[PDB]
């Protein structure tokens, strides 16, 4: 078997173990702040520097992974609390889309909402152009911000949120669990054939965006990960 | 929103939140020891004392849940290292089956291997009478120790094992993530309609068993849990 | 350590984690209504169905606890707005006293006003037989509705009240902070030895009562709680 | 009645509602970071700009208050996680002690550990020169970091801690409740005559300090407060 595992209790701008793209910054408290509040159509992303091999061209085997992370989103005067954070998987050469308008694209898609990635978004603004639900929601995205499936959710300002994600390669199922502020959990699962949607080696990371009037604090507090690919 | 959440970092015999059944004992370090090393066909089970409402007969809604736990199995001189541990869900009046032979039944089924429960087993002995795979394995059981599905796994003597489970009510998916000694993860997921398999009120817990020749130390070290049922 | 914690933002009938006694009811809005407006000497109580271990006879240790809740009392035609609500603690076999007259007993004591419980009352009627102050008030009750101590308070019809109670086992101090509708706080603290007044296992909850002419809407809207007993 | 009440979900150095002293900085995420990680004997404090009238020389009455806050301390390399945060009350003209050495002084006392203030410390280092318990502890201090009383407590790096404090006027009791990462709650209470120990007008606030080798992230995330003084 081939395993990739890491853990971040804190983040440091200097550490090369992570790629910083766009407006991302690292606060003195070790928190990764994805977007710049004083910028229009801001976009910031972070990827685990080491590309992870999710499937073998020799066997056809796809890896399973268990990952958990905690983030925080807080409102600011005077802007709509937008746009949200998305935990994504993409080609290792992934970079913020050219001419990104941020906002509802969440830093991973073009204006039409399309891009090459698979992710779990924590959306805090209803974009009708991307067919978003009416309330805050968590969604499974496959090459588009027009979610394959979504689930009602509530983004509480200044609340630490914990997420646990399990991908089981045999059933090709991606299961998510979000632990809210009131103590309630919110789950969402979807079958997604990663090998069919993504290349052999990829990068995992987070992205967040904003617009002219849509802005809020997007923070990544921690992140643990373990992927295992059967090589036999 | 109806939620049940608890977190055991250790245990005590006087903790009312825990129902002890069979040969269960509590070690001075807070660990629960499920089987008696000196008894033939030993059986021990521990349960969260409070019955949990997993689905509504009024709305048809089914709860989602996130639960994590860590156990440890250790060989002893010089019995066969058997039989294993099973995280189960069963009717609130669940009790060790009458005339339990322990062993491959894992304390949750009858001689034929049937019973009323849903669970994730960590099997260390291949019982041909229950169609077990040839090696240790993690299984998803529904009313029977003859697993609906299993995955190859390896139980390391004296190794602390971490497990995270996610049940998504919408897709009825029960996904398990097992973190091994060497940091490798093993996963298994299966669609299981709890509403169709179990009554509205149930109890969650752990069970382990041995036989005359098959014995080993079965320890439950910690357990956190959160179930949420959408109501009104 | 042994901890019991929970958080209710609303309530629903059927939740096995709650014991309903008497005339209690759950409204469509998740609120718990303690008394029946058409019944003479009405009494309704709600208890967390999980017994809480407040002290150990083995170690002699006593638990500490933090709890918060919000309630609302609202007048009705043509009865006197009575009798009030009491947050209480009693033996786990606690039931509404047999042949209760409700009224000023607040559903936890006998006709003389005696009982086996400890609690914080929110009194809206002056019962001279129990030496009540002449106006509305918050009181600390130890085995009697004839409060060991009281502080002038005022129950505003329809006002949502917030309460926070801290019990420090070391000093045996029970402090209460009541946040009125107009933003003012009212506090009352009393040294109460729970190890000396209650058994090792108890149940927490609320009770409200009325009489023939004294009636009113008694609502419990939320309730969070955390008690910890050191077992080391 | 005279009541003061406020609430901060986020902080800003451009806001007049707060005084900033020393190395205190406000991160882009809204958190207040009390100590500078790059300075020796660092010290930073903040105070609610408006002095709170806690007692009257005309009537002798003393105010009761309920205040809760959340903070965060996180380790860093290669320094000892020190020294801690202290929520204090002091003369309205309080200032960082002249020639402060930070460290165990928590930024409120002199080298001897004496000063004019009442506070609740969250101590993460054992200074023998101040008779500190051998482990992390929460203490009630009255004009000295040589705590009047302490209770064992575990400071978890990167964990958000919630605190609730109630000062009962009549009993002159100050009781505190702290929420741990494991879920357990910790409390400590002590009788403190604010009238005798502090002036009529005071300021409430937080302070944290570090040394040459002792440094860590000291964050203040939110703070609500309500005090009521009877004027009659
Ligand atoms: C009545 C009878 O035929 N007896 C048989 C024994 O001969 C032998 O087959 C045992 C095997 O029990 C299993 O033992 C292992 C360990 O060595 C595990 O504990 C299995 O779960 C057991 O079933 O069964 C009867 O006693
Ligand atoms: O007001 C806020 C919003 O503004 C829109 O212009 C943008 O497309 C949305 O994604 C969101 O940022
Ligand atoms: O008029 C109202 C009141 O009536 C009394 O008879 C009763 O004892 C009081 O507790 C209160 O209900
Ligand atoms: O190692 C760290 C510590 O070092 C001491 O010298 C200092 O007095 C303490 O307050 C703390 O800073
Ligand atoms: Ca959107
Ligand atoms: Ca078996
Ligand atoms: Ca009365
Ligand atoms: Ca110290
Ligand atoms: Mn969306
Ligand atoms: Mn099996
Ligand atoms: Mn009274
Ligand atoms: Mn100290």
């Amino acid at each position: 078997a081939e395993t990739v595992s890491f853990n971040f209790n804190s983040f440091s701008e200097g550490n090369p173990a992570i790629n910083f793209q766009g407006d991302v910054t690292v606060l003195s408290n070790g928190n990764i702040q994805l977007t710049n509040l004083n910028k229009v159509n801001s976009v910031g992303r972070v990827l685990y520097a080491m590309p992870v091999r999710i499937w073998s061209s020799a066997t056809g085997n796809v890896a399973s992974f268990l990952t958990s992370f905690s983030f925080e989103m807080k409102d600011i005067k005077d802007y709509d609390p937008a746009d949200g954070i998305i935990f994504f998987i993409a080609p290792e050469d992934t970079q913020i889309p050219a001419g990104s308008i941020g906002g509802g694209t969440l830093g991973v898609s073009d204006t039409k909402g399309a891009g090459h990635f698979v992710g779990v978004e924590f959306d805090t603004y209803s974009n009708s152009e991307y067919n978003d639900p009416p309330t805050d929601h968590v969604g499974i995205d496959v090459n588009s911000v027009d979610s394959v499936k979504t689930v009602p959710w509530n983004s509480v300002s200044g609340a630490v949120v914990k997420v646990t994600v399990i991908y089981d390669s045999s059933t090709k199922t991606l299961s998510v669990a979000v632990t809210n502020d009131n103590g309630d959990i919110t789950t969402i699962a979807q079958v997604v054939d990663l090998k069919a949607k993504l290349p052999e080696r990829v990068k995992f990371g987070f992205s967040a965006s904003g617009s002219l009037g849509g802005r809020q604090i997007h923070l990544i507090r921690s992140w643990s990960f373990t992927s295992t690919l059967i090589t036999t």
